[PDB]
């Protein structure tokens, strides 16, 4: 019944655009807890060159209550990362993200 | 004083390596707290094609106290990450790691 933040990824938007995460990220996902918090840009420009002062960061975590082994928390996870890359996909358009589905290979 | 979780990024290696990470990690970087979780693979290769499974992740994380928004902390995150490489770099060759300054998107 431990707890274990598992990193998903980031999500962003700009700074200028008013958005309440509260009314629109769901409580959990995967029946896992789901938490924004804003940190500093990650990264000084994106890949087109444009800066990321501009925009607001967020890590996104997921809280797993459980006591298994992490070398079975695969399952979950990935349940999770397609439902969390479905959620952002329901979100405003200029609201973007990096999961870790988007990692290149390490 | 607020306590920020700054993800800082993976470290692996074999899981048949019994390391004591304890042992070899510092118990803070930069004043702050670091701490590490083992977690499932964030992706499912490396980058010269091998499967990710063949080793036990670790994500690392920094805990940050300021008196000053998140969103402020960028100063204090790249100082933090140029003290985390030179400790990693210290690290046995058989550990592998990628700071988020190296995370990039397919």
């Amino acid at each position: 019944m431990q707890a274990v933040r598992l990193f998903q990824g980031y999500l962003w938007h700009p700074r200028a655009l008013a958005l309440d995460l509260k009314a629109l990220l769901p409580g959990e996902v995967a029946g896992a807890r789901l938490l924004w918090d804003e940190v500093p840009p990650p990264t000084p420009f994106f890949e087109d060159g444009t800066p990321t002062h501009t925009q607001r960061f967020y890590q996104l975590t997921l809280l797993v209550l459980t006591e298994e082994p992490p070398e079975a928390l695969k399952p979950l996870a990935e349940e999770a990362a397609e439902a969390l890359g479905e959620v952002l996909e329901g979100l405003p358009p200029e609201v973007g993200w990096l999961l870790l589905e988007d990692l290149r290979p390490l």
